[PDB]
This record gives structure tokens, sequence and C-alpha cells, in this order.
């Protein structure tokens, strides 16, 4: 395990354990707390404006970076935090590196967050957002035909679960799917070993994950609906080609996993790399840690050649 990585969990798992059955979603974000400054790469030009949808607003951050020429291949990047937290600046240098290191221009949309709005606020605007975006291709000197979506964690979930409605709504063309530690899902009563291995002390903890699902989600019967669990889909074929990092001290390790495993069966291109001294989030702990720091960079990387 990372050095840098076990500082923050040395010093974490000292505070009183969390009581989510009080915690509150206010509180949470207000708890703003673990990411100390971090390095910004740099790029061309950052422009943050607004997507207006029928019925909401949503802000976006567009990255290009330097030494790319049009038509330019992209990303619609969706940020984690358990479909509660998280935001445009929270995740502003991870973009940063996808965008210098991959070579696409970058647009994290600012989706909606629960409990105030609800699944699947989140996922309507998880495709909104890539459509809003497609459709104007030319207004962003685009190519139509190398556009990806991704996402870490909660933000991973919405990639793949965009990638189906796509599909189903026959397109946008999406080019790529980059899952970085993907909430993908899986049955509940038949759950993969990660989740009970990697159930404490690895800063995503189970007790953390109920509670999201809690603030998230409307009903039990919806932990089983595609559109939460995407691994649950019907017909996961003729989705985009797709590359999935995991964590080895991650309880969503064999989640992610699970989710490889499944697209191949369906036959689809893809590939899947655990990081072995890893935890859950680390894309934040860019520049901070050392390995962190290397595997976002091979992550975006694989970005460049996928698009290329």
């Amino acid at each position: 395990l990372d050095p840098v990585i076990q500082q923050v969990l040395d010093q974490l798992n000292r505070m009183p354990a969390p009581d989510y059955k009080h915690l509150s979603a206010q509180q949470f974000r207000s708890q703003q707390s673990l990411f100390p400054p971090v390095k910004k790469e740099p790029v061309a030009e950052v422009r943050e404006f607004d997507m207006d949808l029928p019925g909401r607003t949503l802000k976006v951050r567009m990255y290009r970076p330097e030494g790319v020429e049009p038509p330019y291949p992209a990303l619609v990047y969706y940020h984690g935090g358990g479909w509660v937290v998280g935001d445009l600046e929270t995740h502003d240098p991870v973009c940063r590196v996808l965008a210098k290191d991959g070579r696409a221009v970058v647009f994290s949309v600012d989706y909606r967050l629960a409990p105030e709005h609800k699944f699947p606020a989140a996922v309507e605007d998880a495709y909104d957002a890539l459509q809003w975006i497609a459709e104007r291709a030319a207004d962003f000197h685009l190519d139509p035909a190398r556009i990806a979506v991704g996402g870490d964690s909660a933000g991973g979930n919405l990639a793949a679960v965009t990638s189906i409605l796509a599909k189903e709504r026959g397109g946008p063309a999406l080019a790529f799917q980059l899952l970085i530690y993907p909430s993908t899902g899986y049955d509940p009563a038949h759950p993969p070993a990660s989740i009970e291995e990697n159930a404490e002390g690895y800063l995503l903890t189970g007790g953390m994950m109920l509670w999201f699902r809690d603030q998230y989600l409307n009903s039990l019967e919806e932990l089983t609906h595609p559109w939460f669990s995407p691994v649950l889909y019907p017909d996961l074929s003729g989705l985009p080609p797709a590359y999935i990092a995991t964590a080895q001290y991650d309880p969503l390790r064999d989640v992610g996993k699970l989710y490889a495993e499944a697209l191949n069966k369906a036959g689809v291109k893809v590939e899947i790399e655990n990081f072995e001294d890893l935890i859950h989030g680390f894309a934040q702990f860019y520049s901070l840690s050392p390995g962190a720091t290397k595997a976002l960079v091979r992550i975006a990387e694989k970005l460049r050649d996928a698009l290329a």
C-alpha cells in the first residue's frame, strides 16, 4: 500500500466512526475536508458555461489541451461522489490530466445531486448532457466519431448507463467508455467478495455505500433497476468498447470486474486493470501520492490510444 495513501488512512481511521444513521447530506458536504490543494496541469483553455436543458440548467466546464487541432476528439465526463457530493472544482485537476495526457477536449458535467434530486435525475442529466454537446460538435470543432464518455465511481456508473441509453435511442455515437473504479452494480443477494473483503478501513466503507444508496434511491426495488445497476441490463451487447480501472483495496473492485466480465460475454471489447497498491478514489490524490499520480496518467494514456 502506497505510503501517502497510508498516512491518509491512518489519520482518517482515527476520528470517530461516523453515524450514517443521523449523518446529513448538508453535513457531509459541509464536511468537505480531505484533499489538500493538488497540482493543476495546464491546458490551452478552460471554459465554464450553462447547458440549458428542459426543466433545468446545468453548469459545464470544458478543457482544451495544448497541441491538438480541430476537429477534436472529446470526453464528456461525470465526476464521482456517491450521486450525493462532488462538483466541477473537486474534479477539476483529474479532468486536467485526462485532457493533457489524453489529448482530448474534456467536458465535465455538473449534474443534479441527491437527495435533492433523486434517482434518476443524475442519469437523465448524464444522457441529456452528452446529447446537448454532441448536437453541437460543429460549434466545438468536434470529431463526432471520436466522442467518448467516462467518469469515476458514481460518475463511472452514469457513463455506463449513458452508454446503454445511447444504444437504445440509436446515438449519439459514443466512441468509448472510460470507467474509473465505477459503481456498476450487482445482485445484492449475491454480492461479490470485494464487498465483504474491503468493507472497512479503506476510505470507501460498507456503511458509506449504504448511506449513498439511501440518499440517492427511492425504493428497495430500485436496487436492481438497470439504470442503477447497468450490469443487470438484458443485452449489454453492442455497447462502446471500454477501459475499466479497479483498485485492490476497493470494495467495488469485483463490481467493476463483474462489469468487465459481463461486457465481454456480450462480445464487447474491454480492457480492465487492477492497481495493486491503491484504494477507491485514488485519482484525486494525483500529484500527492506517487502511486495515484502514475495510475491516473496511465489511465489518461489509454484514453489517448482508444480515441487515437
